[PDB]
């Protein structure tokens, strides 16, 4: 088993580590099962769309207890444990107090841990998913909480941007790679966590916000530190834009973010907020001809529909990805065993 | 190999014409599609009462996207999956508004369906299925929208219908069915539809109803144009009438729906009916047929609803199977 | 096929099950039971080795759940997935949101034409029983308004049997003594074991606040159940307020403020006691007593997948039986 033909991946010993491991933040996922990700992900990518046997854990039942509307994730993780060819019984429609009837989390994820292999948890609530993990006698996996802990849309963001600059993974000093986030960065969460893990790479950050929206200084310090670590960093490291022309040129990847209406005082500055930062075919002149344009989505009034075709949008595929990369990481955890013959290979 | 009572079906040329198409409307189903879905069906339905394996479609997920609540249908078309043994993610609970929250459906379409093998789609909106079919890149099956385009309903509707009087198919000059149709004619687009598919064929249609109620002009023209095709127009093809006694004589077929006094079935109204008169309802019934008329075997409101069961099982499995043998289709 | 003394014809027992609808603790029978008993057993042991589960695949169910009853659905959804079956669920809605100006009777003929069982939750009374009648196919009640709730009896008694074998003996010597705390009046989950045991040696202590006590209907009924198998005494059936004296000398203590459970208050119970609580507990056991290993109510719950798994088993299976 190998990635980019450099890395020797001994998906025998990382299951081994990874079996029953609960997933909360990407910060629990290390440099070796980054890779064991990378690589699964690649094979259940390349299987899929050769229409060949995706069902590669088969005998498991899983819990999906969505306590706020997140239809695209939840569909994606049911759509993964099915292709996988295991079960799921879904809680959706509810709400924290609602489905928590004046019972603790503790006795809620006590029992329902004793029914069920494995447990997709997404909840605002922080407090909730870290009681769950205490309570739960089965591994979690965080399908997104009120801290901005997301690690799936991290891990499907990386494969996304590793797919077209495998270079990211190599700590080169000669290959860097250069991101612009997009728009509210304050916000924007699925930055916050992003930005974390390219951070233990050779990586370098245009940071694109207007004033009150700006990229918060404990992520700045933790990219910094990270760089640091790795001597990556340098006075270049991190620049701040509030236009696109400067903050879009020699970049390998813009990321936009969404742009909420609630999150200012008025219509009037929502709609000079949008139009700012609103992508299209004309902002993209200047970009390189390699740049790749990601998106979590839903997007609203971010990227204009004439930017899909476009050949630099890739925030559909980096969607479609998801799947590929939560059937690895299930397929990883909950995995019984391993032998040479039973992993994924095309 | 495969024959309907005595006409030959090509399953395997109609399956290749099939695979991965969108039902959306009953007119994207054609002759050879409808006697692939009645044989088909057929099988089901046998492999079923007989307690035999079922598991004909495996390996597959679908996505079930209900934006309105229609929990009759949307049960039936889980199990029709689930007993084909491949597997299904639901969206219910939800309306237009709440499921798009201001995302286009273009996006989610697109989105969804790089996720799953097929998508079945309910929603009021007669814009959203069709925007959905533009935007997926896997097959769409309509479950009902505000056109009141609903295929599998005419399809079971029709199955059910073949089942009691298989001439229907032979398009013989000499063997016409006389259908009734009783009660919001204009509001029952489930008569609308079936009186399309029906129409294909040497029928005779019944209009009862009230005034304000009546079918709609333009079901009358498309009727006149599908039998003026195979040369069973006449004058006595379409008749009018705003009683039971008049309406339901030499009918075949009763098929009564939701009058939401003067349409109400009884076992009094039936007295002067065919012998082999059957009586359809899509349901839900409220007062239209008197509970007394569930012990008269002319009843099969509750068959047409079973059949559903077989009517989507046949369907799913000849849009989404990617077999490659004539061997591997059900054949009891 | 054996509980360490009695034979199992399984085979015969399950030709008998077959296709039958379970509404009340009362149209489960010794034989029933004892099928029930070993059946959960083997699913307990099967599960707890990580071994195949998959004892009944190809059945397809509908989930009809007309209130929240999160933990009942989700237990019964696990034992249909876990036994390799498939489920169609009708959840977050009501009886009034749900027929919609349908009659009930037209609902379940249609829908038991789609599915080859249906688990069934509804506070009504009378909406199982319609169901019941105009269903083609089985009814398990996963709970109603009359307070039947079968599953939660039979894994009740499933946990008890577990540490207590001697209940299935009726032998005049080996007599449980079982405590039932806190409200009687309406905790319906007391009612129905309480109807299952008495069909048994054993001996029960009412521990209630008078306005809250066990119902004379049920005293009855323990009273008639004791008779016909001859255990019935005058010491049969006491009555309590306080937890000091009702703890005393009972093997079984069944919770459902002067009725709190704590390490404190179980000093002086026997060493052999085991609690349970059909849960969920809001402050009737305080957190400490998890700890404690006379604590079972979490094992009890888990029961509840190992008990609904031999319940689907047993009465949907076309009969390679679970075994060790
Ligand atoms: N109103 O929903 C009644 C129903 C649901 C499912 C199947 C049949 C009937
Ligand atoms: N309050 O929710 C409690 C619960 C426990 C186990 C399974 C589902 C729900
Ligand atoms: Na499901």
């Amino acid at each position: 088993f190998y990635i980019n033909s450099k890395y020797k991946i001994d998906l025998d010993k990382i299951m081994t580590k990874m079996k029953n491991k609960s997933v909360i933040n990407i910060d629990d996922v290390d440099d070796e099962e980054l890779l064991a990700i990378l690589y699964t992900s690649k094979q259940f990518e390349k299987i899929l769309k050769n229409n060949e046997d995706s069902k590669y854990l088969e005998n498991k039942v899983f819990c999906s207890v969505f306590l706020e509307p997140s239809t695209r994730t939840r569909c994606s993780f049911d759509a993964a444990i099915l292709k996988l060819g295991s079960k799921v019984l879904n809680i959706t429609d509810m709400n924290s107090t609602s489905f928590y009837k004046g019972e603790t989390v503790e006795d809620a994820f006590k029992i329902l841990s004793t029914y069920v292999d494995g447990i997709i948890y997404r909840d605002p609530s922080k407090k909730n998913v870290d009681i769950a993990v205490s309570s739960s006698s089965k591994p979690i996996i965080n399908a997104g909480n009120g801290t901005g802990e997301h690690p799936t849309q991290s891990l499907l963001d990386f494969y996304t941007i590793h797919n077209y600059f495998p270079f990211i993974l190599d700590r080169n000093i000669n290959k860097k790679l250069n991101i612009a986030f997009v728009g509210d960065l304050k916000n924007g969460r699925t930055v916050h966590s992003l930005s974390k893990l390219l951070s233990r790479y050779n990586v370098s950050f245009n940071f694109v916000s207007c004033k009150s929206l700006n990229i918060p200084k404990d992520i700045v310090n933790t990219i910094t530190y990270n760089l640091k670590k790795n001597n990556f960093y340098s006075d270049d490291s991190i620049k701040y834009f509030d236009n696109l022309e400067e903050g879009l040129e020699d970049v390998h990847i813009i990321y936009m973010t969404r742009i909420q209406k609630e999150r200012f005082t008025d219509v009037d500055e929502y709609n000079q907020y949008k139009n700012a930062f609103i992508l299209s075919n004309k902002t993209l002149e200047n970009t390189r001809d390699d740049t790749k344009i990601l998106h979590p989505l839903p997007r609203v009034n971010e990227i204009k529909v004439e930017v899909d075709s476009n050949p630099k949008s890739v925030y559909f595929t980096q969607a479609e990805n998801g799947l590929y990369v939560r059937m690895a990481l299930l397929y990883l955890i909950f995995s019984s065993t391993s032998s040479a013959w039973s992993h994924p290979q095309f």
